[PDB]
RNA sequence: AAA
């Protein structure tokens, strides 16, 4: 038992538990296969041997190997042919994957590699190579694998971090984790910018990375600072590095300024270079959104004529675009919720009522869009499907759900809304009395709340 | 990646 209990040592893939899904799968292969081609970083010897990673959990291990001898190649011809601590990884998942081939004498030899450089660099450990390099490839290993893996990248890159403040790369991987992790909570009751300073600090020690800039300028837009952040747009755009992945960026940027005929052409230029990619579909769906909106407003919401052939485009072509992003990815929970509202523009309740379905089922690795889900689907019932009883029962399910938002404030205003409604069609309603008690406890006035509990209570 |  030596080869297994010596493979469990090294730091690769195999040894990151990533958890990656099987309907998650071809849209990470898809995005592997993007950044390959379209993101320009130092090194690529991670992104590859991610793809082998993928391959082999596709059943696919001779195209694995193909990767792995990519990442090789690569790391050499770029970078002068010298030795770079990075290939630990490479070996390292070549001796997972000869041991998983049956290949065990060439396991042994990669396992072998792997002692000879941890002796050479007086590591402690045999195997598991301890250095601020593996540290920064395992974060992005574990940012590249979706939500549930954040806070574990944000650990990666913080523990360089904690030994070398001024590192360039962790203080990359550090932002960009805390961004989107920052992102998690944006709609929760004062939050707070924790990427902030990181990514200001990720911009001056990377000031060639593009990426980095136009996450500083969303935040800085997210925090009332538009203008400032709009000059880090400007300069991520005037270099051509990772151009395909500044335009989503600086496209989001330019649709919340409200210019959302250019974030559509910047996402035009995207889909040329990433067609896959549903992050672009669903910033495409956003902007028809955003148009639609802007048309009912200037026709004060009775388009006619060449006004209603357009708005009707908007409405298809955002659904077109948001039934992209989920049939590539499944899981995209928000993205079936802005399809299922579009489907009430359009007209549709049942398709509506399906993704709503759809939704109600899932479980998000953030807890709190299932408040936007019951409170939608609640407002639906309310106003499409006339239906108080389902209105009540999911607004409740979004009240339920403790943590203050938003949409947790808008769902006990409805609730409040409807419940008063009903009252004025009969005063003496007791399900209604008590329900309108219970959003006054929840808004905080004791005395009005018992008094409608009370005046429920006597009429039973 | 909605908000
Ligand atoms: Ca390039
Ligand atoms: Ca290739």
């Amino acid at each position: 038992h030596q080869v297994k209990d010596s493979l469990e040592q090294l730091r690769c893939h195999f040894t990151w538990e990533l958890s990656i899904d099987d309907d998650e799968m071809p849209d990470l292969e898809n995005r592997v296969l993007d950044q390959i081609e379209f993101l320009d970083t130092k090194y690529s010897v991670g992104i590859h041997n991610l793809l082998a990673y993928v391959k082999h959990l596709k059943g696919q291990n001779e195209e694995a190997l193909k990767s792995l001898k990519e990442a090789e190649n690569l790391m050499q011809e770029e970078h002068d042919n010298q030795a770079n601590v990075r290939s630990l990884v490479t070996w390292g998942n070549f001796a997972w994957m000869y041991y998983h081939m049956g290949r065990l004498a060439e396991a042994q030899t990669y396992l072998d590699k792997v002692e000879n450089i941890c002796k050479k660099l007086s590591n402690p450990f045999r195997y598991r190579m301890e250095c601020p390099e593996i540290d920064c490839e395992e974060g992005w290993a574990l940012l590249k694998c979706g939500g549930k893996n954040y806070e574990r990248a944000k650990a990666c890159f913080e523990k360089v971090l904690e030994v070398d403040p001024e590192n360039p790369e962790s203080s990359a991987g550090y932002a960009i984790s805390a961004y989107r992790l920052d992102g998690f909570k944006l709609a929760t009751k004062n939050h707070k910018p924790f990427s902030l300073l990181p990514l200001r600090q990720a911009v001056r020690l990377n000031p060639d990375n593009g990426y980095i800039k136009v996450l500083l300028a969303l935040k800085l837009q997210d925090e009332g600072q538009e203008a400032e952040g709009e000059k880090y747009i400007e300069e991520a755009l005037a270099n051509m590095s990772s151009q395909t992945y500044v335009f989503r960026y600086a496209a989001k940027f330019y649709r919340r300024k409200g210019s959302v005929d250019k974030a559509l052409e910047l996402l035009k230029k995207a889909l040329q270079e990433t067609p896959t990619s549903v992050l672009l579909h669903h910033q495409i769906g956003l902007c028809y959104k955003a148009q639609m909106i802007q048309i009912k407003e200037a026709t004060k919401g009775q388009p006619r004529g060449q006004n209603r052939e357009k708005l009707d485009k908007m409405i298809r072509s955002a659904i077109f675009h948001f039934e992209s992003a989920v049939e590539k990815k499944p899981t995209f929970e928000v993205a079936h919720l802005d399809l299922a509202r579009m489907y009430i523009e359009a007209g549709n309740h049942r398709k509506a009522e399906e993704n709503f379905q759809k939704l109600l089922c899932m479980k998000p690795v953030v807890e709190e869009t299932m408040q936007d889900i019951h409170f939608h689907y609640g407002r639906f019932q309310e106003f499409q499907k006339k239906s108080d009883v389902n209105a009540i029962i999911h607004y409740l399910k979004a009240i339920k759900i403790e943590q203050a938002s938003l949409t947790r404030d808008k769902s006990i205003n409805s609730l409040k809304k409807l419940v008063l409604r009903k009252l004025r069609r009969k005063a003496l309603d007791l399900e209604s009395l008590s329900l309108l008690g219970f959003v006054y406890k929840l808004e905080g006035n004791m005395n009005e709340a018992e008094e409608y509990y009370e005046r429920a209570e006597r009429l039973a």
